[PDB]
C-alpha cells in the first residue's frame, strides 16, 4: 500500500538480518557494517564529487571492525551513502 | 533490484516529494517532517512500552514546527519511529 512504510520495514529487516546472527540483537560492529553496505548496497557508487567523501567513508570502517554501531547510526549511515551516491544531493553543500 | 537498495530509494523519494515542494529542496520544515510521517507512515503505532517516547517525540515536532530539518534528520526521525513502533525494538533499551 504505502512505499515508505515497506521501505522502512525493509531496512529494519536488513538490520535484523544481520544483527540478528549472534549476541545481542541491537547491535552490529562496524565490520558487520562494512559488509552489509558492501553486499546490500553494492550498486550504490559515488556520484562525481563525493567520491573521496565515500572512499574515506567506507575506509573508516575498517579502522576499528569491533566497534559497536546501534540502529540509529546504522540509518545514519545509509542516510551517508545516499549524499554521496544519489544524484538528487549532488548539488547539495 | 536489492531489497535494501530499492528500500533506500524510496526513502530519498519521499523525501524528494515533500522537500521540492517549494523552497529549499534540501529542506523540511518540522512541520512537514510531521506530515510526511502521519502521511507516509500513517499505520505506524507505538510499541507497548513506547507510547510515552513516541508522544514526547511527537510533541516535540509541534513545539518546534518551524526549525529546518535536512535529509540526515529527516532519516533519523524515521530510524527513531522504528524504535517507537517497530516490535523488533520492543525491549531494546
Amino acid at each position: 500500500a504505502r512505499p515508505l512504510e515497506q521501505a522502512v520495514a525493509a531496512i529494519v529487516c536488513t538490520f535484523q538480518e544481520y544483527a540478528g546472527r549472534c549476541g545481542d540483537k541491537y547491535k552490529l560492529c562496524q565490520a558487520e557494517l562494512k559488509e552489509l553496505l558492501q553486499k546490500e548496497l553494492a550498486t550504490w557508487t559515488p556520484t562525481e564529487f563525493r567520491e573521496c567523501d565515500y572512499n574515506k567513508f567506507m575506509s573508516v570502517l575498517d579502522t576499528n571492525k569491533d566497534c559497536e554501531v546501534d540502529f540509529v547510526e546504522y540509518v545514519r549511515s545509509l542516510a551517508c551513502l545516499c549524499l554521496y551516491c544519489h544524484e538528487y544531493f549532488k548539488d547539495c553543500p
